[PDB]
């Protein structure tokens, strides 16, 4: 089967919705992907939907032999890593542990699947709530339900159903629990500080409204510290802040699902070190190539936890060896190459470009935004966001929309000052045609 | 970090509740698994929880060089096989359909994880049941509930946490769905074609009325055709026959979990093709190293069922690119060797031995029974399995537990005639012992 049959052969077994290139595996690299068809190079600012931390075929892991070596061993196979260890599992977790590891959550547990590691964490939760309430006197029936935001995406799955709240399409005729669900109060232009006090106070307000008509059955407020799919709406510190002292009144756990957020894109390992907010459960997943979460605060107060008692959490293979190996490589690139200071520096770079966009075409470039690389902006309608997108897909730029009216840009940590210009070239040679 | 820090690194982090050793990546190959600390070989009836279906490092896979190029290629990067094609992911799916696909069950959906594998299957199955009733003029809020037997397994996701009923440690204090639940009539010693019968048409009584107290709103009915996790439980293709019959009656859908029975196990590609009953979705995982769905037969009776709408199931990545290579050159193997009928030969003799036990041991080893490769037998007492378990151990077998009081036999497709006999010999040694 060659290229050029590619979508035929896919065709015959699935509904085939994807890009329209082939990609070359062995000749993309960095920033850049190649369509096997034409040869065409294009503009990476996609990652695989944000999960590429260095991009294609990084130099770090493609000339290191002894990887090769690590990676072939790893690939053969497939261990259930819950039940058999290996050297190349522990090297793993000990790295990932210095890397991304946080000294106040020590709980480590891993898991194939963005889903399911927000599902663990609501697990987690479950358990603890339930098995508090029951320490203090309380039904142990009690602490079932999630508090959540407007906008959310937290994936697919039966749990996750339950939270996300974007396009209809991904929810519609799935069964749901009845969760509350509160306003997000994000940020937007043309709100001065109390303004976005005041929506925050209202947000705050349904939140406390919640945990008193539900008393003792919300085990949990889960977040994204910045939402994604939802449209890149960020949220000030004060928020977070404000959510994470009523979760300690109500004796409810936060989690942060950092699964698009975290590993380097906004600058810091994760985004909730640049809110000044300590959460008790961390989600991640998409960069770290291996999904699953991380524990502790207010979870080791009940000692019969879910990381304490053997086989509350579990699959089959503890998360893909091969995923482990390849993410071990890639943090220590991180590591010592200092690409989280990379990040910080070239997303303030990616960010001072769209403010000029925008104050080159104020009618059109609207709310230019971001945090690190994790940067956006959006247009007046779907159909202007639509169309742009398809302008810079003739340009060879890849980027993605988020809810109805946002590009995204998704760029690796590795990308140049000169990369970020042209994606920046064709955005601008794209406008006058979309106006 | 040295084999012998293994368990100290990981420790810090997590539980450590596996096995003793430390696994070789290299060393270990075949139906053996090498021990990194000891260098002692261990004869694996585990198969990493039967997920592998070669063992460990198969010779056509490490001795094709061309295969390690195409692997190699596949393990560096992680691509969201969902929006990114590739002529890797291509070959995998049309292997996949040559040596597993069924011309009834055109529809292919590949995700990581069992769970989720059986979670798209349920959901396809929401959306039909909805989509049918409102083609019917009945309320498309009905289609919610799924029938599901006793002692059931089908994961630790937030659907399959509703429909999992064998040890309470899994499911407890996790919120769950109202589904109904009916007795499972499984095959047992002593009981004659008239007693099975009459467990039978218990079962079926209890399915029937589940039906007509929820009109309209029971989806489909999911099972495993032979029961792992709850004790290598095996029922009677009469028993599925007339289920199949029911669904039709009732207009709901037959879902079978094949992500234990599957690819190979008990002789066939999926153990339904040998109880002559047509499912409308498989789901598989485990052997095939991705996980995902097979539908047809009435799912394609809506025009607009998922597998024809854009964006109602999907993740990230669509699948691991790395585990669809691996499947693809394991797929060719066993097509290339005549692995299901070496299964059907070799599991006939395991099969035999063991009746050949149950003779010697009337009292202690009761039972015995199975399906190719598949195969059980039960002890009296949970002690008693328990105990036998650490002989073996002892012995360098491991197998592994199943229910109160069964052991599971679960060795790699091409497992040998000595390799069993080595098994048996094992158990011989250590009945004595627990008695």
């Amino acid at each position: 089967t060659t290229p050029d049959r590619v979508h035929e052969v896919l065709g015959r077994s699935m509904l085939v919705d994807g890009l329209d290139i082939v990609l070359d595996l062995t000749r993309s690299g960095g920033s850049y992907l190649v369509d096997a068809i034409t040869g065409r190079r294009y503009l990476d600012m996609f990652t695989f939907v944000a999960s590429s931390a260095l991009g294609m075929n990084p130099p770090a892991l493609v000339d290191d032999r002894e990887f090769h070596a690590e990676l072939m061993q790893a690939a053969l196979n497939k261990p259930s890593n819950s039940d058999v260890y290996s050297v190349a599992m522990a090297r793993f977790v000990e790295t990932f542990a210095r890397v991304l590891g946080d000294p106040a959550l020590p709980h480590l547990f891993f898991v194939e699947g963005g889903a399911l590691a927000v599902e663990n964490a609501l697990k987690a939760a479950f358990d603890w709530k339930s098995r508090h309430n029951q320490a203090h006197g309380i039904d142990p029936a009690l602490g079932t339900q999630v508090l959540h935001l407007r906008g959310a995406f937290h994936g697919r799955s039966g749990y996750t159903l339950s939270l996300t709240n974007t396009k209809p399409t991904i929810t519609a005729r799935f069964p749901k629990f009845d969760w509350p669900r509160i306003d997000a109060p994000y940020m937007r232009p043309g709100l001065d500080e109390p303004a976005m006090a005041a929506l925050e106070a209202e947000a705050l307000r349904q939140a406390r409204a919640a945990f008193e008509t539900r008393p003792h059955d919300i085990a949990c407020f889960v977040a994204e510290p910045i939402q994604g799919e939802g449209g890149d709406r960020h949220f000030r510190p004060e928020f977070f802040a404000a959510m994470r002292e009523l979760c300690d009144e109500f004796d409810a756990l936060l989690i942060f699902d950092e699964v698009q957020t975290g590993c380097g894109l906004t600058g810091t390992a994760w985004a909730y070190q640049q809110l000044d907010v300590a959460p008790d459960i961390v989600a991640f997943g998409k960069k770290t190539q291996v999904c699953g979460v991380m524990a502790g605060r207010r979870v080791d107060e009940v000692a019969d936890n879910v990381f304490a008692v053997p086989s509350r959490l579990a699959s089959t293979w503890g998360g893909n060896l091969t995923d482990m190996v390849r993410a071990r490589r890639i943090l220590e690139v991180i590591e010592a190459e200092g690409l989280f200071e990379r990040a910080v520096q070239h997303g303030k770079y990616l960010r001072a470009r769209l403010d000029e966009l925008a104050a080159d075409f104020p009618a059109v470039v609207l709310d230019p935004r971001g945090r690190g690389l994790m940067c956006a902006f959006s247009l007046p309608t779907t159909a202007d966001r639509d169309e742009l997108i398809r302008q810079l897909w003739q340009r060879a730029v890849i980027v993605l929309p988020a809810g109805a009216d946002t590009v995204r840009f998704r760029p690796p940590l590795t990308v140049s000052t000169a990369e970020i210009d042209a994606a920046i070239a064709a955005v601008r040679s794209a406008l006058p045609v979309v106006t």
